[PDB]
């Protein structure tokens, strides 16, 4: 069923998570979001408790009948508890979408907050659409795969997020690259898949899931 013939799903109960629940794009929000990242157990990235399934959670909200054009960063990272009373798009940026945002704004990202180039350091190397993704292994709890299988759980979980233009698996770094056909879908992907499992349900080590180390996506240089 096309998102556009539901309603958003609701994720989790706002009773899931952490007080002091902040805007997307407010002040605090990533010293709340570091804070709930920081109680975890142990040493390594966490592996978030909460991730988005976009053909199950996907679907109309609010924001959709309201005249919004940016996405819910609460929903890319499976814990938006609003579900159909969202005031921000539940759905995976498509080409009308993003050519609405392209009319609205050059400096923000997807979800209304300061597009990176604006700020981070250039460390040297026009629209990035390659996203990083580092500890793969880990992120497998170091489970015995071979790289077909591996290349097919990346390109599973990412192919979901946008269209894709090129997926490499590379195995002797442990890394993959993810270059989306848009940079709404990377800005989006991004946030959705930073600090995800990427065992599946079938595996047995799948109730173990939190013992691994949350997958690294970060822009690609
Ligand atoms: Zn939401």
């Amino acid at each position: 069923t096309s998102w556009r013939d539901k309603s958003a799903k609701v994720q989790v109960k706002e009773s899931e998570l952490p007080s002091s629940i902040p805007a997307q794009t407010g002040l605090t929000f990533n010293i709340w979001y570091n804070k709930w990242s920081q109680g975890f157990a142990g040493n390594t990235r966490f592996v978030s408790p909460f991730a988005l399934q976009p053909q199950l959670h996907s679907g109309k909200t609010r924001g959709d009948n309201d005249g919004q054009l940016f996405f819910c960063l609460f929903f890319a990272k499976g814990m938006c508890c609003l579900g159909p009373k969202c005031e921000y798009l539940h759905h995976i940026p498509d080409e009308e979408d993003i050519g609405k945002l392209a009319l609205r704004t050059e400096v923000l990202d997807c979800f209304g907050r300061e597009k990176f180039a604006d700020y981070r350091e250039d460390m040297g190397g026009k629209k990035n659409k390659t996203l990083y993704v580092g500890g793969i292994d880990g992120a497998l709890n170091s489970k015995h795969l071979k790289p077909a299988q591996i290349e097919s759980r990346i390109r599973f979980v990412f192919s979901r997020l946008g269209d894709i233009d090129r997926i490499r698996y590379v195995e002797s770094k442990n890394c993959g690259f993810v270059k989306f056909k848009y940079q709404a879908n990377a800005e989006f992907a991004k946030e959705a898949m930073s600090n995800q499992t990427l065992l599946l349900p079938s595996d047995k080590e799948w109730d173990d899931r939190r013992e691994g180390t949350g997958l690294l996506v970060k822009w690609a240089n």
